[PDB]
């Protein structure tokens, strides 16, 4: 499957995840928390080693909101955009819907809120791989591939300046 070694090219080396634990599920959404940072900063951490830094996320106390900033560099030039979505109840099993609220209404492959469109390949991927991926996937594999189509299209429609 060119699938499947696409997949493991862009997430071989990010942490894969445990617990099967949403937002109500006490000590085991701690546990699954701890796995979701562990996650992140790993692929935070390869990508600073790759010149791709191109996120930063937080989240409130309890792990259900999670908001920050990407960037993407475009003929040199480097786009901000802020972040943001909330965990399901029924996470991990369901993937999170990710916002770029900036970009609400400025182009077709996003629905109201600036919720990006994820592909009906992200989707059923995430699906077969519950509940290994987490939100450093999310990232890698949801926001990273809109990006790279999404903001040098803008960018010429003249849709998004610098």
């Amino acid at each position: 499957s060119m699938a499947d070694e696409a997949t493991r090219r862009v997430v071989s080396e990010i942490p894969v995840l445990k617990t099967n634990a949403g937002p109500r599920d006490r000590e085991l959404w701690v546990q699954r928390l701890k796995e979701e940072y562990q996650s992140l900063i790993r692929y935070v951490e390869n990508n600073k080693n790759a010149d791709n830094d191109w996120f930063r996320l937080e989240s409130n106390k309890e792990g259900t909101r999670w908001f920050g900033k990407c960037w993407y560099i475009h003929d040199l030039l480097k786009y901000e955009f802020d972040i943001e979505f909330d965990i399901p109840i029924t996470y991990p099993t369901t993937a999170p819907e990710i916002a770029v609220p900036e970009l609400d209404g400025k182009t077709a492959k996003m629905y109201r809120g600036g919720k990006i469109c994820l592909t009906d390949h992200f989707k059923p991927l995430w699906a077969r791989n519950v509940p290994k991926f987490g939100l450093a996937h999310l990232m890698a594999l949801g926001l990273g591939p809109f990006l790279a189509v999404e903001i040098p299209d803008l960018i010429q429609k003249g849709v998004i300046h610098h």
